[PDB]
């Protein structure tokens, strides 16, 4: 009976959504107190926009029956199936819109326009995601007997559960959105002066991080797509994954004397675990250590280069989700077990088609967002006024009375 | 074997204790910090007393065999059965059992004496939740082969998981406690004056909203009975009524400009949640967006009215749990497959038993405690002292020296 | 088919996981703000560096073939198994290997360095957590055909889910580790004078304690062995032992009128968990209420006792997971149900076996740690500069810059 299955992706659907509790914390103790409502409030509104879209029409793009390829075409309204599998992984698939989404605000928090975000979240929920997520996985629904594959899928193109597809769009996005409205005012000065601007409350983001930490168990487990004994594994490079990310930055920051360690220990935990959500289900537990770390390592030089060329990035969204979400995808043919790549192709085979994925994820999901949020922000600025950035988001619209 | 189903039972049970969570938080960031650590207090000191209440006694007086219909009396000291299925259906109804009762404490806030809750959480859980429940549910022991029905669900009362039973009986106890204690100092002055009073930890307050919500699953979930192919549309329904709460509520606030906008949705998301408690199990994805929706909007002019009534509502328990109650159970004679009625039921019919539960549930659950505390208030003085209102219940009876 | 089980248990491996949240919030809001984001890199750190230790070796020392009968060598760098429970067993214990050491840095918070907490946690991650393990556990390895027991085992030696194996281990090197750094700078002066010194975020206190009682529930399930019809109980007797303890403890506050009950009421719920770990599934739900109950009590009375020795327990360790954990122990000799223990066993019998895991216990992880850490002590100062810890260990060690 078809049971069983069900019942692991409505509880792994349940973990997922323990995420966006997790992003909730992780951004706002990472922000000034001044800001820490209204990445409350972004938090909370970005999951119900998602939600709706994905419900409305996102699913029906994603996975609907391909019209050329390039995008579904029905199951708009999700309601009925006569697939016993379709409900809980519509549930699931639609915790995976709401978590690239939700993404984005903590690379453009303390002097983003929250109308500025939801729009920008709706660009995401809309159309970026939905259509990537059909060329990556448009035929890979949960107990079909007639799907078609999207044409990255089609060519070979691996991602277990969204290194690319989830955490690489947010992370492309949030590049974009960072470029546009620019830097925190004090945080570059000169030519090569950088401030830290440290957050208020860095406790709640070690919740965060273990509260995400949890939840991925949940994505990781929800994409495996059936169950046998080999579903243990996902949980144990999962964990590795983030355990190794965590250390080797710690290591890092012990030797460096690191400032601040605990937001770079943090944040190699989550890349980590951004970078085994590509292979989880096709290395060993020694590989997965071994991709996680570098994850880690990765992340920790990438916040590092950021700041050197002057992007402002609050939470490290680009170190964590873009640079391990890239490194996860492209590792994948490294380390993978060749039995799950298309029986045609070499480890150089699947690199180049990995790499394919990569770059076709950066020019839709940072190219087309760069255009259409910098004209958007010609007749609708998205950074906030200096006063309500100097007294915080918590007194801009929809806040309070200053 | 039994053995799915228990572990079904099992770990939706953990989810509803993730509730308790939810709520501490929710409360905890929704009042000033000066009162905190009472809500702290208030907080776990009710899911104690309410679990050994309903060890001990609760659960014999609401599912034990009915001693004239009002009343269960077997089952005191739950331990052993030979229902194999019992136990864990046991834990998941005691921790429903705390639900109801800690719903009270955030409508109360500020200014109730810490003793005075802990005995309106006895009246609470001795009394009024668990003989509601008996008329509502007393014959709906799962696994049970020889149960009776209570009165009202013999005349055909419809709750699926306690949009009455639950979030009904504890707004309607908590409406009688503001009425008794009053406004706090500083909320209304004049004729129309209303000043907001607003927590110091909001971003806690959206992490409780996160929690809820996952809690939610649990509680829908663990009330489905069985499993069946149609489980997952439980966890859809639930998924849709939260977000279509939230999202109607982010557009209303949008469209007035609302102050604090962020206490407005994360109320629309719960009010969502509790609207499709009572149907989660017998409406459309359409049908549960729309009783969300609705139930969300319900909120925010609920919210509004009160305080033109000049009744202090800390964190809205009335419009989420009482509106939204009222307006679920009802909503299920609308929208709901008629499969699910009666035989010998028209859509009035329904309507018309389920107004009949409703107005039962308030005589019984407001105008009973409100004629016992009040009672009560007269020899035991239930609000604090104008000091320790001032200085903040941190420094109440059991707290800090001040 | 082994599915149901390994899903059980990488959900309960979920569970567990929680409780690293539990414990970050439950420390860190335990102390006052200077030093919260220090305690919250320990919280991650620790748990990254324990995860890594018992995954390259801490799971062989523990549960490999037995050298001697002192501990196993062989299981190193976890992989591949021809066991198809084993992986799920093996990501389940390294959560508790997570668990048993992370619970000494609340007894040491706010004056020992963050590389000193470290060094502690690779002592017990490669030394004490898996040698005890394997002397009471360690042939209680999940689907194994040909296990061979400790020698504590092999005596009838009996710990379900670790009062002994992870709580007090965990309690016991607390209590040295909190002797040889000393008591914090103005908590103790004269000959008998007590200063209590509060957290600054005590609600997060009681969030910590929620999510840990969540994730006793994954602690204690996932423990269990296999699935039949009386797993449900050791739920409600994991309920019964957290609500009575913190009901007791409650009473006793009103009864004492004391001062900050809030942290002793969460204490108790926290020990009549502890207590319950040795004996959930041996009892009957009234032994568990006393057990709980009595473990509460006590953890209020050790609480003052420590005060009056001059042992400063910043989170109350000792009073929690020692003081409950040998009450758990022994208590399973008084009321666990006879059928449990080995065949030639009275409870008098079964009495002296609990109390010689007790005692070796204490020799092996109060002993050793006691004269290695005084050792470490002498080359690698413990216990942070008065200046570190007058400012805050926010400003220490990979904190801020003063
Ligand atoms: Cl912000
Ligand atoms: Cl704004
Ligand atoms: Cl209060
Ligand atoms: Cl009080
Ligand atoms: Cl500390
Ligand atoms: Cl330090
Ligand atoms: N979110
Ligand atoms: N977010
Ligand atoms: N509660
Ligand atoms: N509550
Ligand atoms: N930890
Ligand atoms: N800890």
């Amino acid at each position: 009976e078809s049971f069983l299955l069900n019942l692991w992706i409505l509880l792994c659907a349940c973990l997922v959504l323990i995420m966006q509790a997790g992003f909730t914390c992780f951004e706002s103790g990472n922000v000034r107190n001044k800001n820490s409502v209204n990445v409350a409030l972004k938090n909370v509104s970005d999951f119900c926009v998602c939600a709706v879209c994905y419900w409305a029409f996102g699913y029906a793009l994603m996975y609907g029956n391909s019209i050329d390829g390039i995008v579904g075409a029905n199951g708009f309204f999700y309601s009925t199936t006569t697939n016993s599998h379709e409900t809980s992984f519509f549930l699931f698939q639609l915790m995976f819109c709401c978590t690239s989404a939700t993404i984005i605000s903590g690379a453009v928090a303390e002097r983003m326009r929250f109308t500025g975000y939801i729009l920008v979240t709706l660009l995401a929920a809309s159309l970026i995601y939905p259509l990537f997520g059909h060329w990556a996985w448009g035929g890979r629904i949960l107990g079909s007997e007639t799907s078609t594959p999207g044409w990255l899928e089609q060519l070979g193109f691996i991602d277990f559960a969204g290194a690319t597809v989830v955490h690489s769009v947010g992370g492309w996005m949030a590049l974009a959105c960072v470029l546009i409205i620019g830097p925190r005012l004090g945080r570059f000065n000169n030519k090569h002066g950088v401030n830290q601007i440290f957050g208020d409350n860095l406790p709640l983001t070690a919740l965060g991080t273990f509260l995400l930490f949890l939840g991925w168990f949940g994505f990781n487990g929800g994409s495996y797509g059936k169950i046998d004994d080999m579903l243990s594994s996902v949980f144990v490079n999962t964990a590795l994954g983030g355990t190794f990310g965590g250390f080797v930055v710690l290591l890092i920051c012990i030797w460096q004397q690191s400032l601040l360690s605990i937001r770079f220990v943090l944040n190699g935990v989550l890349a980590g675990l951004v970078a085994i959500t590509a292979s989880a289900n096709s290395i060993s537990s020694i590989d997965a250590a071994t991709i996680g770390g570098i994850s880690g390592a990765l992340s920790f030089f990438a916040t590092i280069l950021l700041e050197k060329c002057k992007i402002d990035d609050v939470v490290s969204v680009v170190p964590v989700h873009l640079i391990g979400g890239i490194w996860g995808t492209l590792a994948l043919a490294i380390f993978a077990d060749g039995q799950y790549f298309i029986a045609g192709n070499s480890r150089v085979d699947q690199f180049l088609i990995q790499l394919l994925g990569v770059v076709t994820c950066g020019i839709f999901a940072f190219g087309l967002p760069y255009m259409l949020i910098r004209l958007l922000n010609r007749v609708y600025p998205l950074r906030v006024s200096p006063r309500v950035e100097i007294l915080g988001l918590n007194f801009g619209e929809f806040g309070l009375k200053s």
